DNA sequence: ACGA
């Protein structure tokens, strides 16, 4: 929804070693339940933000690839829920608003 | 539906 929230939800400096543990955070609760999916971008905030430089309002597909760790919910249980993990290096699509990534829009391509 |  905004740059601060995008960073808090999607940007981390080190690789995810356990999706179950990282997803156990109230930031990933929507509608009272554990979120369906969340992609972690293993990079610095500055490098991710650079995707949006010069972009005022549009989805942008990054020109460089990023190391990604995607956590996908396997079952809706009382917190903490179980998640499966997928790792890949790929371009990412983010919504750029006023030069800031504000929403994670896709992996490999924009919608 | 990985934000309004």
């Amino acid at each position: 929804q905004n740059w601060a929230t995008f960073q808090q939800k999607h940007i981390i400096n080190t690789p995810i070693i356990n999706c179950n543990t990282i997803m156990d955070n109230n930031i990933y609760i929507v509608g009272g339940q554990c979120k369906r999916v969340n992609t972690f971008i293993i990079s610095s905030a500055t490098t991710v933000k650079a995707i949006c430089t010069g972009v005022i309002n549009m989805n942008v597909l990054s020109t460089t690839r990023f190391q990604l760790n995607t956590c996908t919910r396997t079952s809706i249980t009382p917190r903490p829920c179980p998640y499966s993990s997928r790792t890949e290096t790929n371009y990412i699509c983010v919504k750029c608003e006023n030069q800031y990534p504000v929403h994670f829009a896709g992996i490999g391509r924009c919608p």
